């Protein structure tokens, strides 16, 4: 298993406009558009873009080329960031997973909010760390999902996706 499939599970892939779990315009493998309210602004977006005239649609490779291009934002938004690139060089290659992950969801200010479990995890003190990022808006608004990246940070292993 690898960051691109852990992420395909957790988002889908939708080649319609379609609004994500918090209600903004999104497309694809997770990719947000706008959080403007409106669909016309989304439709605007996304052209700009694909770099055609969608329509609201898109094909499957165009939802890859997106996937990739917001994958290696993730990356370097973690690696440019003061808060962040520290716990990312201490992990292992699973638990960078777990990291990047968030980081595709939440946004980079985001995720770097979580001071008290950024430090759990730099000491790697996992049960720790596990039940402090529950206590979270982002756990209780997405719980399965949110169970899943901290298992993956709990043991180290891509246990919570062998099922899925």
């Amino acid at each position: 298993m690898n960051i691109f499939e852990m992420l395909r599970i957790d988002e889908g892939l939708r080649l319609k406009i379609y609004k994500d779990t918090e209600g903004y315009y999104t497309i694809g493998i997770g990719h947000l558009l706008t959080k403007s309210p409106s669909l016309n602004a989304a439709k605007s977006e996304l052209d700009k873009a694909i770099g055609r005239n969608c329509g609201g649609v898109i094909t499957k490779d165009e939802a890859e080329k997106l996937f990739n291009q917001d994958v290696d934002a993730a990356v370097r938004g973690i690696l440019r960031n003061a808060k962040l690139k520290p716990v990312y060089d201490s992990l292992d290659a699973v638990r960078r997973c777990a990291l990047i992950n968030m980081v595709f969801q939440m946004g980079e200010t985001g995720v770097a909010g979580f001071t008290n479990s950024l430090r759990m995890l730099q000491q790697k003190r996992w049960d720790e760390a596990a039940v402090n990022l529950a206590k979270s808006r982002w756990y209780n608004q997405t719980p399965n999902r949110a169970k899943r990246v901290i298992t993956t940070f709990r043991t180290g292993t891509w246990d919570a996706y062998k099922n899925l």
